[PDB]
């Protein structure tokens, strides 16, 4: 009938999902990146990453509780991207850009990769 | 270091969460409303509703897979609100406003209740 749009709702949801992550509430996977580990919600990972979408949509892998990433992936770059997934904010710096871009390619995050390219273009 | 804001990210996440709901992927609770049932992600419910937050944050209830709502709750009003949670869009109409408002009070959704009040004020 009469539709009403709430402009802050999606950001408020994402904030609250991040609050749950910070309390480890209903997290259902650990992502292992070399010597570090990061806990998350599979649904958020799938929503933000083609790699995680492809993993958890397969019935064969959906119920995995631990995912080991490629040993070459930089844990800092992963952490930057995980925080982006839950905040919409990307901490890109000359000192991290290459690792973040390579990690975003691996995670299949095309908009982040494109933004990294724009960052390179802007020096 | 250098922070970059992605303005469409939160809405894109929510869209993808709704796509998962529509495929029943990683849904982990059924909400029973009289003769109808609705499947959802607990994390989204907790993010959007004080009632569901209070239920699932308690360790006693966190692992419940079925929640029976009060038998007085209107399934249409619940469905409208569940769709709002996953879309940011509220379908309010003269024919549903009272049931939606009462349901939003029960679900502890203050911004929706306030919007219902504004709808009443605007006739
Ligand atoms: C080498 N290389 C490959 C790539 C790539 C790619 C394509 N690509 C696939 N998938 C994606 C993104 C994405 C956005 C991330 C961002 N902000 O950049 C989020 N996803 C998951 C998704 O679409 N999930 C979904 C779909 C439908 N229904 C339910 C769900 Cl959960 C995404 O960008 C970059 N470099
Ligand atoms: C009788 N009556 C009582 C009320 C009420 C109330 C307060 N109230 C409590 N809770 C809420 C809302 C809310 C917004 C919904 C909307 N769009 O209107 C979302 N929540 C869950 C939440 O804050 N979750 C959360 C918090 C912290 N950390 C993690 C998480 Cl998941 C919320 O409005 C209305 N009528």
């Amino acid at each position: 009938d009469s539709q009403i749009q709430f402009t802050r709702h999606a950001s408020d949801v994402l904030l609250n999902l991040n609050r749950l992550r910070s309390r480890d509430i209903l997290t259902d996977v650990v992502i292992v990146v070399s010597r570090e580990q990061f806990r998350a919600h599979k649904t958020v990972l799938m929503a933000c990453s083609g790699l995680f979408y492809s993993i958890f949509t397969d019935q064969l892998k959906r119920n995995l509780s631990v995912i080991n990433l490629d040993p070459e992936i930089n844990p800092e770059g992963f952490n930057i991207l995980l925080d982006f997934m839950y905040t919409s904010r990307l901490n890109l710096r000359e000192g991290n850009i290459m690792a973040v871009m390579a990690t975003a390619m691996y995670l299949q995050m095309e908009h982040v990769v494109d933004t990294c390219r724009k960052f390179i273009k802007a020096s």
